[PDB]
């Protein structure tokens, strides 16, 4: 089997969602045949030279159950679209761009954060396209790490003021945009996250029936989607 996590956004401070997510690469994770997380993994990265002590305890947990055999990939989301080789060689994972089209038990499957589909939310869609702009990257990494920390901390508040603020259609997927991106990869089965919002939502692209699956953030419990080559399920669990 496969399993799908996200929207964990790791921390110091939430050592309730540390425990349940260790817990789950010991119980689950080491006898699965893939791992893959698709974005908002920790609270936040200011880059791979800025690990503190408790990310690399995180990276080396997932070391360990990468050694047993079980491939992890990583997808950035919009916490942690910093994460970089370095973290990944520490970590014994596979960074995978966001998209990216994988093969899952003969299907293609599309894999996203999610924000990007956000698109009725234009202050979002214009911060996105700064953030990722490579002379933005460019210059943040040229800040000293304190720096960093202060910009972040930064765009966290605005964040957390701002999306308080916004009605729930605007910062959930654009509906269009979901058939458009998934006929654009040629699949019928989308996996994303950052919505918070777990769900399976069935569709219709171009006379035939498609499926998205939102995975669920940690929150208050935590989520996983398991996929084998019978069926899938994504569930719960307490912290
Ligand atoms: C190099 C290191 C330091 C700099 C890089 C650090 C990178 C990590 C920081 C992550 C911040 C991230 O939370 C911002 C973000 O993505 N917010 C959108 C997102 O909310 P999440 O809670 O993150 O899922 O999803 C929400 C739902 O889709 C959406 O609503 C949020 O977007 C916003 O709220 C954005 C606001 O609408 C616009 C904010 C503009 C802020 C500008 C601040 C600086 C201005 C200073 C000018 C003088
Ligand atoms: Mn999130
Ligand atoms: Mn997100």
């Amino acid at each position: 089997s496969v399993l799908f996590i996200s929207d964990l956004h790791l921390e110091a401070e939430r050592p309730d969602i540390t425990r349940a997510f260790l817990s789950f690469l010991d119980e689950r994770a080491r006898r699965a045949e893939a791992l893959y997380i698709l974005g908002d993994f920790f609270e936040a990265w200011i880059g791979d030279d800025g690990m503190d002590a408790f990310q690399r305890s995180i990276a080396q947990s997932l070391r360990q159950v990468a050694d047993g055999g079980t491939r992890i990939y990583l997808m950035h989301g919009n916490r942690d679209f910093l994460i970089g080789k370095a973290f990944c060689r520490e970590a014994g994972c596979t960074l995978l761009p966001d998209p990216s089209v994988i093969d899952l038990y003969g299907e293609p499957v599309l894999l996203m954060h999610g924000d990007s589909l956000c698109t009725r939310d234009e202050a979002y869609m214009r911060l996105r396209r700064w953030l990722r702009n490579p002379l933005t990257l460019w210059v943040l990494r040229h800040l000293p790490l304190a720096t960093r920390h202060k910009l972040a901390r930064k765009l966290r508040k605005e964040s957390r003021a701002q999306t308080r603020m916004k009605a729930v259609d605007i910062i959930d997927v654009t509906p269009e945009e979901v058939p458009r991106v998934m006929r654009g990869h040629g699949v019928r089965t989308l996996i994303h996250g950052h919505t918070h919002r777990p769900a399976e939502h069935p569709l219709d692209i171009d006379g035939q029936p498609a499926r998205r699956i939102v995975l669920g953030d940690w929150d208050r419990q935590g989520w996983a989607l398991e996929i084998d080559a019978n069926g899938h399920r994504q569930a719960p669990f307490p912290l």
